[PDB]
């Protein structure tokens, strides 16, 4: 898949399941257009967000709904969300994995970018 | 009441002269400029706000990571790093937002103390 | 596999390939006995370290040879290695993934623990 | 010349009263005790060594993370967090080892300055 999101829970030592993720793409007029969305699976993964045709060059924002996740668990966290913003596909199509590792007051994120 | 600290995981150093913009969420859900500055030689940015001005609300701290890496001659992944949070009066009074930067990754934490 | 190690490179945005990993287990006499070893694949993964029979309860140390990795790449890093030390299987068999995300002066590690 | 800073990613606070042991690698490859202490109210441990004693070599900083979490009534994954590194005179002079703790994860960085 050209875009995959993986989310882990640093408190539980587990995938972060049922995490809402919203992806936006910056439009010609500088606003953030809704691009795709979904929820992580029981493995903490979200596949199927887009296609190689649809996933054209642009500036994309992957918003990971960490507060909704921590509060669905009955916990009060620090951040509203974790946002990951990046230019994609500007040297041709690539495959992107965005990983996030979550704690109530902290997160870390990395990208793995591969050329098919 | 608000401090930002930025570190460089490639060089093992403070991240110096990084632009940081702070925004407050307005009633209409847009982000309005609140505070900004450049990190110091110690990677810190102090003096952003005062207790009087830093009322409860949703704040966004945008760290211009892309320019930092480019100035070092390194191509990075992210446009910027964003830290978005609610300031809450029933919590401790001083907020430190720390970020640890790599070209394709970052870590951020909050230290909230009294 | 009951024990898997995944290593990522935060500088490259890629799996960390050809990373040596040594696993030790603490003996009755408090020394660190060699348990297993291997190298990460082109996906940054190392499988096949042990079997459920062999992977008994104990205190295990997963040593990730980060300095050898960064210097094989011609780079001078801060740490000698990254060590991950944990009690395993003390409530019965579990499956462990140890993940590490590497930079020259920093690393982060997490565990995912699942019950088969 | 050596400082250790420990933060808690669950509570958003310094990690207070954490035991830290520093070791120096001996000629025979064993680890010999060098310095130890407990983090302060600010999560910091200063006063470990002096410039005179902190010669080039391989050092290990062991942070007793398991006891910290247990005292909070949380079951953690790791026995401890280990940070192993070479002190090198041709590098800057002051080393700060920072660690950010969660029950099943930790992050560590080095800030080496002059
Ligand atoms: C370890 C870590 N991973 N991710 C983050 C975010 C941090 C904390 C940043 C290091 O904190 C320091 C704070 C003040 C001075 C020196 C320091 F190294
Ligand atoms: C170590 C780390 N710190 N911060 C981040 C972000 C990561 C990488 C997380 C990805 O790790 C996994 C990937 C697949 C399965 C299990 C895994 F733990």
């Amino acid at each position: 898949c050209p875009l995959m999101v993986k989310v882990l829970d640093a408190v539980r030592g587990s995938p972060a399941i049922n995490v809402a993720v919203h992806v936006f793409r910056k439009a010609a007029d500088d606003t953030w257009e809704p691009f795709a969305s979904g929820k992580t699976s029981e493995s903490g993964e979200l596949h199927g967000l887009t296609t190689e045709e649809e996933f054209v060059e642009g500036i994309y924002k992957v918003e990971i709904d960490t507060k909704s996740y921590w509060k669905a668990l009955g916990i009060s966290p620090f951040h509203e969300h974790a946002e990951v913003v990046f230019t994609a596909n500007d040297s041709g199509p690539r495959r992107y994995t965005i990983a996030a590792l979550l704690s109530p007051y902290s997160y870390s994120t990395t990208a793995v970018v591969t050329n098919p």
